[PDB]
């Protein structure tokens, strides 16, 4: 409490903002290649049936 | 009593100044770094585990 040295609401704000840029970069994925699984990074079960489809 | 050679009250006085000179010491070195154990001298067990933190 009252610390100049540490701030710990910024380090909670930062993840969340962290987390709210992962899911937009996910999103951004999924607008432009057009696939939900693009990759073997996305779901590596599925896509194997896919590339073997 | 009524000495002239020496003045007690002036020893218990400064005694007394002395300590609230130590107490400002204190109040401004915490002002100064912001940390209540800002060394080894304030409290060595915390501040050895603050530093392997």
């Amino acid at each position: 409490l009252n610390s100049i040295n540490t701030n710990s609401g910024a380090l909670i704000a930062l993840q969340n903002l962290n987390s709210t840029n992962a899911e937009l970069t996910q999103v951004q994925q999924r607008i432009n290649t057009g696939k939900k699984i693009g990759s073997a990074k996305d779901n590596g079960a599925i896509w194997a049936t896919a590339k073997n489809q």
